């Protein structure tokens, strides 16, 4: 299939990224507290539900939350000020905690049923967002006696998730704290606007982007 693209709601994270982020992909956002890469997420999460000449894929989403932090009111805001209808856009996100990282890597395995159901229906998946991709294992495997374990599983996960992005035409997008992803890093910009810089991208040139956070989730 050819690749598809969200919007991300900004026009200039969109022109860095060549016009979204894409299906048959991973994009890997990092970023510390409070750098937009979950406000990122949940707008992703609202703009996939858009048809094309607005900027989505008339897809549904697979949200898996490791931390707490998916916040079903914000979609409803970001939804509203779009002109969305709260209620439907949150009914075509599904919603997993991962309680560890064993249980997180189960969840992508299990995810592929659903993704199966849904996949020549009128709202395919189009969306899976791992928030975050390493919390837990980065905190179960501690020292250097777990590196090599943590490494390898993280590996297997990635790949799971690379599978499902290629074979069932997803944009997966994860979110991770400091190929095979395209990695974008976010930062406190001046006056309260975020930048995200695009680095190590093999088609696609470095490069920045300001952007505002907003009632309708990220934009210019
Ligand atoms: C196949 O999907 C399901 O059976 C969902 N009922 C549970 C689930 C598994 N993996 C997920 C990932 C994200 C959101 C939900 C899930």
């Amino acid at each position: 299939a050819t690749i598809g693209r969200i919007s991300t709601g900004s026009k200039s994270l969109d022109k860095l990224l060549g016009g979204g982020i894409e299906t048959q992909a991973i994009t890997e956002v990092f970023g510390e507290f409070g750098s937009g890469k979950t406000q990122l997420a949940h707008t992703l999460a609202v703009m996939v539900q858009l048809p094309p000449e607005e900027g989505g894929l008339n897809g549904s989403v697979m949200w898996i939350d490791t931390e707490n932090t998916f916040r079903p009111e914000r979609i409803r805001e970001i939804a509203q000020n779009r002109g969305l209808d709260p209620d439907e856009v949150l009914k075509h996100i599904a919603y997993a905690r991962a309680f560890n990282s064993n249980h997180q890597m189960l969840l992508v395995q299990q995810a592929e049923d659903m993704i199966k159901e849904l996949l020549n229906t009128d709202r395919p998946v189009k969306l899976l967002i791992v928030d975050s991709l390493t919390s837990h294992f980065r905190s179960e495997y501690i020292g250097r006696g777990a590196l090599a374990e943590r490494q390898q599983k993280l590996a297997k996960h990635l790949a799971d998730l690379h599978r499902l992005a290629n074979l069932y035409d997803i944009a997966v997008f994860v979110t991770n704290q400091v190929s095979a992803t395209l990695r974008v890093y976010l930062r406190k910009g001046k006056g309260g606007k975020r930048i995200a810089r695009l680095i190590d991208a093999p088609h696609l040139p470095e490069g920045e982007a300001v952007f505002s956070i907003t009632e309708k989730g990220i934009e210019d």
